[PDB]
């Protein structure tokens, strides 16, 4: 699913992300803009061969099982193609507990080049 930009910025609300950790809901979608387009069935290859899944773009490396990242985690406790769903509940879950690892939204490296330090409010201006 591709979401649009209020669609989502609803979704990421009711699922408690806004001023989760800190970070208004802005953040989120500027995040999910510029990680995956809004589009919950995303997936990128990374050069050490774990894979980024999903409308947040969450790694096998640490944080889910997609049976081909050796000497992976699986913090999340899910399948990696459980972030591809067009329900984000478990990417949102997810990223609640990326975020509260100790780098905020730095985990995130397209918040931190693209969105941080930014008018992110704008990402949901207009929204009801
Ligand atoms: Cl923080």
């Amino acid at each position: 699913k591709v979401f649009g930009r209020c669609e989502l910025a609803a979704a990421m609300k009711r699922h408690g992300l806004d001023n989760y950790r800190g970070y208004s809901l802005g953040n989120w979608v500027c995040a999910a803009k510029f990680e995956s387009n809004f589009n919950t069935q995303a997936t990128n290859r990374n050069t050490d061969g774990s894979t980024d899944y999903g409308i947040l773009q969450i790694n096998s490396r640490w944080w889910c099982n997609d049976g081909r990242t050796p000497g992976s985690r699986n913090l999340c406790n899910i399948p990696c193609s459980a972030l591809l769903s067009s329900d984000i509940t478990a990417s949102v879950n997810c990223a609640k507990k990326i975020v509260s690892d100790g780098n905020g939204m730095n985990a995130w490296v397209a918040w931190r080049n693209r969105c941080k330090g930014t008018d992110v409010q704008a990402w949901i201006r207009g929204c009801r």
